[PDB]
């Protein structure tokens, strides 16, 4: 039932245009995450939450069709797992020294200069990131590693972006 | 006075580490809009917030000093004047209509394409934007443009890219 119980959650969250808005994964995600005591939240607002629409919006339509958001659904899946076990004393918050870590087990190997920039964008003034910093984190460097893997055809390791592309990808996120 | 005025703003903004936070940023912003009815919004968010402070956060210490926080708001006054001049209708928020008028006196020229983005991204349902989104808008889409010039000295309309230039680009932002 598997299959059948997510068409039937997609179908329900999407409602009466078939797609999946801002405010509604907005509401999806913090009515799952009054379940997770464990993780600690100031609630996922209405820009992460357009950020992650728009990023995961790859035939863009403004909103997350069933293919878009069962990749995103999937990857939030794996990633709050992830969240738990790196939690390694339960503060319920990822800090500065199990961040490496969990990155790590989602198969982000970053290096130590890319960490510290993250930790200034998404952890608070202790260096301890909460669970919807950590997923608005994690969808954001996904898209950028697929992004940049849809430009380098060749395999190359460096892209080429022009400036209509770079604005493309930087403002629809 | 205006720059004797300006350092006390400062001064007294960033506070006791001498750099204004998001936070600090968040807590000015949403002051200074109450004062100003004429400028609809539901308010500046904090994730909005450090997003604008990324952006701006040219030497990578987290906060804005007092020359980045001085580019922002410099930039903050030019566009608010921008956005009660193109809000030809008095309706405090910017229209699909009145979008380009604004854009092409704050100096950016954007293919329908790139509107359609940025409205799907910052507007509302019927295309009307308020004020905090379209600053954030702006914010960003200068300091996108900036970025890739910093990077394209000889204006070839391309810049070149490895893994690493690019998540440092993407995700400090
Ligand atoms: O604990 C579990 O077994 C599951 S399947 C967790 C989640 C499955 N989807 C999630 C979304 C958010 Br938001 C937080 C937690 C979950
Ligand atoms: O209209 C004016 O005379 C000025 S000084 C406007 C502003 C100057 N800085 C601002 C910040 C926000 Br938020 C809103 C309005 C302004
Ligand atoms: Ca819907
Ligand atoms: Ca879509
Ligand atoms: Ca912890
Ligand atoms: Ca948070
Ligand atoms: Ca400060
Ligand atoms: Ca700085
Ligand atoms: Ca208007
Ligand atoms: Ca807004």
């Amino acid at each position: 039932e598997e299959v059948r119980q997510f068409r039937r959650l997609f179908a329900q969250l999407a409602g009466d245009d078939m797609e999946v808005s801002a405010t509604e994964l907005m509401n999806i995600l913090n009515k799952v995450v009054t379940r997770h005591p464990d993780l600690k939240t100031d609630g996922f607002g209405i820009d992460t939450c357009r950020s992650m629409v728009a990023v995961m919006d790859s035939d863009t339509t403004g909103k997350l069709g069933f293919e878009e958001f069962k990749y995103l659904w999937n990857n939030i899946k794996r990633w709050q797992a992830i969240y738990k076990q790196f939690d390694t004393d339960r503060s319920g918050t990822i800090c500065s020294s199990e961040l490496p870590g969990a990155f790590e087990a989602a198969g982000f190997h970053l290096n130590e200069h890319l960490y510290n920039m993250i930790i200034r964008r998404y952890s608070d003034e202790s260096g301890n990131m909460d669970f919807d910093n950590f997923i608005s984190c994690l969808v954001r460097l996904d898209a950028m590693f697929r992004a940049f893997k849809s430009l380098d055809k060749d395999g190359t390791g460096q892209i080429q972006v022009n400036i209509q592309e770079w604005l493309q990808l930087t403002m629809y996120s």
